[PDB]
């Protein structure tokens, strides 16, 4: 498979987001490399404006789906790698419970040897101290699945998924994910049966890093599709 082929290896990776929330202006740019035969991604991001307005970890999911490991019986349902390399365009909208919304766009290609994530992301509606714009969240991470299913209508396919992010007072701040993926590219793209993938993350800190930054590891594994009965 040409796409498949892509990911066999170590792949670098790039990553550059612009961002504006409630009028904060912010940009964050990443590097790191991912493995999808072992399904690990492992990034450090660093906000060159200064200060991140929001905290980190609720910048996570928006900040490679491609790099899933996908068992051989599901590799005809890896949407991403079958677009791959022309890319794909990944876009959201993420409801943070009683609070605003952010609203991403993205474009996920490889530029030469190097995957590179392109995003745009505006937030709006945020209280000024609600646990996001006030930093209530704790800098950590949890498990989660990540459901797909073919949009057909799109020639792309639908994901959805909720995101728990743990509150420093023992509460939690849920953030409800929608999001749509469409090739960039006219080529055929795979089309999948309905399936989840399985994230865990973990985030730490650069104890070297002047700037305000994120390294972040995660592991993905594709699941929900059964070999035999």
């Amino acid at each position: 498979s040409k796409g498949e082929e892509l990911f066999t290896g170590v792949v670098p990776i790039l990553v550059e987001l612009d961002g504006d929330v409630n009028g904060h202006k912010f940009s964050v740019s990443g590097e790191g490399e991912g493995d999808a035969t072992y399904g690990k991604l492992t990034l450090k991001f660093i906000c060159t404006t200064g200060k991140l307005p929001v905290p980190w970890p609720t910048l996570v999911t928006t900040f490679l789906q491609c790099f899933a490991r996908y068992p051989d019986h599901m590799k005809q349902h890896d949407f991403f790698k079958s677009a791959m390399p022309e890319g794909y365009v990944q876009e959201r909208t993420i409801f943070f419970k009683d609070d605003g919304n952010y609203k991403t766009r993205a474009e996920v290609k490889f530029e030469g040897d190097t995957l590179v994530n392109r995003i745009e992301l505006k937030g709006i509606d945020f209280k000024e101290d609600g646990n996001i714009l006030g930093h209530k969240l704790e800098y950590n991470y949890n498990s989660h699945n990540v459901y797909i299913m073919a949009d057909k209508q799109k020639n792309g396919i639908k994901v959805n998924f909720k995101i728990r992010h743990n509150i420093e007072d023992g509460s939690v701040q849920l953030a409800d994910h929608y999001q749509q993926n469409t090739p960039i590219g006219d080529g055929p793209v795979l089309l999948p049966d309905n399936h989840y993938l399985s994230f865990q993350s973990a985030l730490s800190k650069d104890p070297n890093e002047k700037r305000d930054h994120m390294v972040l590891l995660e592991f993905v594994t594709a699941a929900g599709i059964t070999l035999g009965m």
